[PDB]
């Protein structure tokens, strides 16, 4: 847990499920999507 400094970041295992990620940052944090952009990187040294 906890934000950061130079941020909401989070330590979180594979095995958990997808709905309750998803109440936790609907219901705690901000609201929902009209859209939903996903962009696909990260080999990109």
């Amino acid at each position: 847990f906890g934000d950061i400094q130079f941020g909401k970041y989070l330590r979180l295992s594979c095995d958990t499920d997808s709905e309750t990620l998803y109440e936790l940052l609907t219901q705690h944090w901000h609201l929902k999507t009209p859209n939903l952009v996903i962009s696909v990187t990260g080999g990109a040294k």
